[PDB]
């Protein structure tokens, strides 16, 4: 046989980058065995970071006291491995001591990954180097498990008068109806369209329809309904709490490499903005791989970073009217933002997860728990308190896109107060008067809501 | 027509991941014209510094004095931007009034970039104030940067006289760049060119036995330790004229601009020579403009250099490993990539501008031999990089690490010994051989030899 007669890019496989997704995070680490003793660290009570780029087959961490994983100061031990060879089966990685003023291993470490359903677990063996290899087998074993990863609501609070409004069967119904007619009406059989006429619950005005997602969605004012509407529940849902928009997009998270600290931060999800793991769907590799990226770094790059400059530039701006404004974000963007802080399908209930979405004509009495609040589905994606944040963020950029008329078209576009809402008269720049907030403005019942939700699905 | 249904990622392409590498970096800026003055700022003496992901198509930066860009506050003045439909020609950014307390922007910027052979880059355009209007005279509000040149690793490492005078010697040049053509060139001369190195006493290892570099054999006739000890010997006689401290872990890629914006301006600026190189587009060669630049990348960091950096230093990969496939394995892949990952453009040893024509092999010219060439891709010249020193010497101890991983598996089976006044190992079980090939001197410097050699193997 012939070696490599020259090195190349070794970019990691789906098999590669899913085992360093199982990894990256903070663990709580635990000794067992009568040889089990690391140089000045206790047995119980400790931490393993560890973390792998992207598409990286290289593996770091650091194992220490969780106060001395956060301090300044190196930790005691360093983590360096690779991921060449290796699997939910085996894990090997040496481990750095800090202190002893040499980079050459001390130990060395063999674990395997496992799932308990009852966010990960990591066991194995670990080997002194110096000693010797034939001598009597040494006990000396580990036992971590991942922390699990906050969910949003576990750190923004909504408070009861508010979350009351929102999972109210009366609001949750509304929400999934508004986006159901408008999200399908273009797929709609007559027989289907006429029955949503015969409950009030046809998209916008009788007979002239505002379909969402057709061919002409982007000159049928479809927008216009998409930026009021969520306005709307935007001002309604201020009164009782406050609840300040995004100023900025939350960056991804900060490599181990460069900041030990704020790395571990991000998987305690302070704020509730940072990015939740994304999970592998069951038979459906295409849907993971897109709900993958979606998540990645590289996408906050080459989208959302690319949307957050479109929409507040005024030449951008200045070229769309508010129908256009509106569904061009809509379709592109708000549906990411959806989906890039959505977390796991969990059942209302236990809490558990779920791998299988709730089917949309299902309206058992427990999806309408608090704690459904899924951001993939509208449904309940308005419980979720990241839900709020970001639609503040969208909303907030439709003066942007006033602003910017201002400048290059001074005067074609006059502000008007709809609903007891700030808004704009229809004219060259908006193309209609009338936004669409369901049967109110062109017609709660909750029973004639979920007939109208098991005609479309 | 019909609008996008939905949203797909668009990863940049070629021409926009160049566009991103033409400005990443620090730029020192310029305010020109009658109505040029940003609220706080002067007109002079301003720094503007950008970022732009590897494969990202969104612009960020920062526009502020140099103290204040180092500064931990938030800088005055913040860029964002998207180079969708950018280009050499047109590039355009927004900035944020950062004490205004808002994130409007304030001002709109177009640029088009331009380069200078006569700086590393040059933004010339014009701001406008987004509160004035456009209907009124025209405003006198344009701006000039200069990316600063990237610094070499010789402007930052300093080799004192001594040392430095060793490496720039002719006599050294030419047995550095043979030692490596012989036998990295050896499996496929002909009889005829074969005879002739072994008449000047220039063949790869012993006589009639040679040892092939890179040919099909090269893992198992211990050609690897050739490799090992000739860099170690070049390393003890290089060691005693200058502390040389060997490389302890490899630098880290350069950090994001977005967690660490006084980090990221002094990786810039080079100060411990450890910093990549910018890469270069080569002429007429895409395939290896392309190599080259992935070769620096980051994502090639942590699918390759990170995993070499965990092989060679863990004990149950090294232990099953005999010396000379080691010397190989690590040579062929490893070594090659950090010679070309800290490499610098190819310079003319007159003046400091970049020659986009690499040294012919033959090419013997005066000129090349001044201390100004440090090219890290050709041997001729690699051993005269700083940087040279740093990862030969971190290549160097992992040959340690591999006689502590037999020792551990297979102790007893490698044992030192001391050869030509350097500290090695007894041929055994895990040493294929025991005569290292240093040239001539130990299988057989005349400056008109060497030449010759070299001739017959390019010519
Ligand atoms: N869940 C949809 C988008 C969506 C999300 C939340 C909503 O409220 C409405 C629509 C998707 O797959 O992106
Ligand atoms: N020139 C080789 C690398 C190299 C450089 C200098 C040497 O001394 C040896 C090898 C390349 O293209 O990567
Ligand atoms: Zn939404
Ligand atoms: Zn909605
Ligand atoms: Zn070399
Ligand atoms: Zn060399």
């Amino acid at each position: 046989p012939q070696t490599p007669d020259e090195a190349s890019l070794d970019l990691a496989a789906t098999d590669g980058i899913r085992l360093g997704d199982r990894l990256r995070g903070l663990w709580d680490l635990r000794l067992v065995g009568g040889d089990a003793e690391l140089p000045g660290l206790p047995r119980e009570g400790l931490q393993l970071v560890l973390d792998v780029a992207p598409k990286g087959r290289g593996l770091i961490g650091y194992l220490d006291t969780p106060e001395r994983l956060l301090a300044a100061e190196p930790p005691r031990f360093r983590v360096l491995g690779d991921l060449l060879g290796a699997s939910s089966a085996s894990i090997r990685w040496r481990l750095v001591d800090q202190a002893s003023g040499s980079v050459a291993p001390t130990h060395d470490c063999s674990a395997v990954f496992d799932e308990v359903w009852a966010d990960g677990t990591l066991s194995g063996r670990i080997q002194r180097l110096e000693r010797s290899p034939l001598s009597p087998n040494e006990d000396f074993r580990f036992v971590a498990v991942k922390r699990h990863f906050p969910l949003a609501h576990e750190r923004i609070v909504l408070n009861e008068k508010l979350l009351g409004w929102l999972v109210s069967p009366q609001h949750r119904l509304f929400h999934q109806l508004w986006h159901a007619s408008r999200d399908k009406w273009h797929r709609l059989s007559e027989k289907q369209r006429n029955a949503l006429r015969g409950v009030g619950w046809q998209p916008g005005p009788l007979d002239r329809e505002r379909d969402a997602r057709g061919p002409r969605k982007d000159r049928n004012a479809s927008g216009i309904d998409f930026f009021f509407m969520h306005r709307h529940m935007l001002h309604t849902a201020r009164s009782m709490q406050d609840l300040p928009s995004w100023e900025r997009l939350p960056r991804p998270v900060v490599p181990l490499e460069y900041d030990r600290p704020g790395f571990i931060r991000y998987f305690d999800n302070p704020d509730g903005f940072s990015v939740p793991p994304a999970w592998v769907a069951v038979d459906d590799d295409e849907y993971s791989e897109w709900l993958h990226g979606l998540k990645s770094a590289e996408a906050y790059h080459a989208n959302f970073l690319v949307w957050e400059s479109q929409y507040q530039d005024p030449a951008y701006l200045a070229k769309l009217t508010l129908g256009q404004f509106g569904s061009e974000l809509e379709l592109g963007m708000h549906d990411w933002l959806h989906m890039r802080w959505a977390s796991v399908t969990r059942d209302p209930s236990n809490g558990a997860p779920v791998m299988t979405d709730r089917f949309p004509a299902d309206f058992a009495p427990r999806w309408f728990r608090p704690e459904n609040d899924f951001l993939g589905d509208p449904f309940s994606s308005h419980v979720n308190p990241v839900f709020w944040s970001f639609h503040g963020w969208i909303d907030d950029r439709i003066e942007d896109w006033y602003r910017a008329h201002e400048r290059f078209h001074p005067g074609e576009v006059q502000r008007r107060e709809v609903e007891g809402i700030q808004w704009f008269a229809p004219g060259r720049w908006v193309e209609v008067g009338d936004p669409w907030l369901g049967p109110a403005t062109h017609g709660l019942d909750v029973e004639t809501m979920k007939l109208a939700l098991r005609i479309i699905f």
